[PDB]
């Protein structure tokens, strides 16, 4: 039996930004009360996780990274109600606490308990279960997915379909999710639309699925790497377009092409100047741009306000506008009934000990998602 | 009869930026195909009209501006269907061709004929009907009100009750219908939220009337000068807030008393800096700012995108979202069944003669809407 008890077990430390993941023995204490141990049994590379290698988004370090996983119920601390051991579960990095002003809006889902907005890396006590080489290690997003075992807050973790195949439903933890919500929930598209999606990875091929179960009629894929067309195309994009073969700005190239501007727009990169090409291309009147990149730390955009006062609509959203804990397991029930598909964004699945070959498959541009086994 | 000949009458000329308007003799072509000349009665001074006179909004000079009004047809060009002489009628800054995209489209207003996104300051046909000291004269939004007689566009123009009190009803050709749509079209308000309103203008004041109209429980103005705050809480503020009076930032006050940030916010003002402050002061997850005040020509701010990547809306409009031609008439029925009040936005009435001494009213402070008549 390991309830009750320290566990010893593999994780991938990142130590420093700008270093490889640090594959090493960890230690992680049992769940105090309200939170639960997972047996992680896949997670995904997303590339916000590679954001806090880069330092494109600031996080405490040391620190166990991942928040896109599936994993396997160890044990639960006092007074957990909402899962048991053994049961199959997705951490969710953005939590649903159920009782702040935000969990109560129909419309709201950034969770107040979140620790996105102003990072600490601890469960919600403000301490960390996780020790290496004698040293704390922090959270990441209440979730830490890169480790074979992790200690969550009951408000971050969801149970899920007992029979789901973890390996492919880790991707509604974040990148399928984020994505598909942000069609169809945050921008809510409509039948017979004009749409536009800049970015071409894991995240901005599900959105373009929600923006086909949507009935667009149009679905316009954007990304400068031209590999990734195919597959946006077997998705449902019906034409992409590479601003590097233009000689005018992409904006521009997108209004002509949607005679006047699209209906919606979305920013799936992490860029600045997308942000307001993506605004910008959607119809002056009554376009609606959704921004669900996240871009570097601390910079500031400039725009016009002009591309608001005639009618735009601007939006972001974390998670595709989802109520986490709600949500995900009737994510995963849609999927079991075979509402959507999630094959097509995996491209890799290696073992969890190539964490850094799977980082360098993504920064490549090669993969679209790995999937890591523990 | 008048009719099919030039017009000699008297008009507001802004031969210059930064100078008085010119009373003088014009000449005033008669209508061509699908125009109408309307004979004035009653036009306000709003601030867009002094924006003008500023270089805040940039239209070719010499220029006859004006477009809060309201008159009665003199005559009619040929092809015209939708108005006869005598019927009293509301200039449309904003017109409704009902032909384009936009005009079809359920939520677009800002129809693609405008004159607003890059002003020619003419006629639809590229000419202007306005002679003065032998030299052609620019119009403004097609409107042009601030003369005796002007010359518009049928799509440009609406026919109004009859039995309508033209020296009140103006109002519904500007700020009354631009601050009331903003908040029960643009943002719809809901029952029971908190709004804050930047700026106690004529447009602001009709933007907390919508506010209270549509429910709203808590209703916050913000104005630098407090003398605005006495009529602001007669039309619905439940309080207000001066930002001199604070060492922190307003966007932090506003946040602290609204226990996390308001559901409504509205920028009623024209300045980069308060869009930002009003998007800011909305809740981080849910809130929704409006845009409403008209920025200095060409200028861009700065923001951080992680202010709408929580959950924030950002949107704007132009006059109130209405579609301008549908919604005028109704407007003014509505006025006439006591469904809202103009009488607490006029403050000052001059002949038209004074408008000059009208506009230093409003630079003043001392002014809401002041109606000059003809
Ligand atoms: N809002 C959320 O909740 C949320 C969730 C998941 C991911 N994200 C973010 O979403 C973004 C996309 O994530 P992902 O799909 O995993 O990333 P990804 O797989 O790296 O895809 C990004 C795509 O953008 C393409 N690209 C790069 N630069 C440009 C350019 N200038 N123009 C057009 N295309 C370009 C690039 O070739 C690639 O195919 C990242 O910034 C993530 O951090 C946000
Ligand atoms: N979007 C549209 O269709 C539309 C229509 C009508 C008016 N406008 C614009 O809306 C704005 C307001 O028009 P209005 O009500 O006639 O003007 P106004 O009467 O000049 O009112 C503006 C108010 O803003 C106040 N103010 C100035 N600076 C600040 C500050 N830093 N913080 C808080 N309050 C401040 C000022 O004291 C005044 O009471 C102007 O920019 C107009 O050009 C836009
Ligand atoms: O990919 C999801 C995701 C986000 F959308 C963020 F805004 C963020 F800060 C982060 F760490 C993250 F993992
Ligand atoms: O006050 C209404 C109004 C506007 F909202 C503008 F954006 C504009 F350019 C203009 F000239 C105008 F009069
Ligand atoms: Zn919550
Ligand atoms: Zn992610
Ligand atoms: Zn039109
Ligand atoms: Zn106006």
């Amino acid at each position: 039996s390991t309830a009750g008890k320290v566990i010893k077990c593999k994780a991938a430390v990142l130590w420093e930004e700008k270093k490889p993941f640090s594959i090493e023995e960890v230690e992680v204490a049992p769940p105090k009360a309200h939170e639960v141990r997972i047996k992680m049994v896949a997670t995904g590379i997303c590339r916000s996780d590679d954001h806090v290698v880069s330092g494109t988004l600031v996080t405490p370090l040391p620190v166990i990274a991942g928040h896109e996983a599936a994993g396997i119920v160890e044990s639960i601390g006092e007074g957990v109600t909402t899962v048991r051991p053994g049961d199959k579960v997705i951490p969710l990095f953005t939590p649903q606490c159920g009782k702040c002003r935000v969990c109560k809006h129909p419309e709201g889902n950034f969770c107040l308990k979140n620790d996105l907005s102003m990072p600490r890396g601890t469960m919600q006590d403000g301490t960390s279960r996780f020790t290496c080489r004698g040293k704390p290690i922090h959270h990441f997003l209440g979730t830490s997915t890169f480790s074979q075992y992790t200690v969550v807050d009951e408000i971050s973790v969801a149970k899920i379909d007992a029979a789901s195949p973890l390996e492919k439903v880790c991707l509604i933890g974040c990148g399928f999710s984020t994505g598909y919500g942000s069609a169809v929930k945050v921008a809510k598209v409509t039948q017979g639309s004009t749409c536009a999606i800049f970015g071409l990875g894991g995240v901005g091929l599900s959105v373009i699925m929600g923006c086909k179960a949507a009935g667009a009629a149009r679905i316009i894929g954007v990304d400068i790497n031209k590999d990734k067309f195919a597959k946006a195309k077997e998705v449902g994009a019906t034409e992409c377009v590479n601003p590097q073969d233009y000689k005018k700005p992409i904006q521009e190239v997108l209004t002509e092409m949607s005679n006047g501007g699209v209906d919606f727009s979305f920013e799936v990169i992490g860029r600045l100047d997308t942000m307001v090409t993506a605004l910008s291309c959607c119809q002056e009147a009554y376009g609606v741009s959704v921004i669900v990149g996240v871009p570097p730390d601390s910079q500031n955009l400039s725009m016009n306000p002009m591309l608001l006062l005639s009618g735009r609509t601007w939006k972001g959203a974390i998670f595709g506008g989802f109520k986490s804990k709600d949500s995900v397991p009737k994510l995963v029930a849609d999927f079991m009934a075979k509402k959507f598909a999630l094959d097509p964004l995996i491209t890799h699945v290696l073992p969890f000990e190539k964490i850094n070959e799977g980082f360098d498959l993504l920064r490549s541009g090669e993969s679209i998602r790995t999937i890591l086994t523990f």
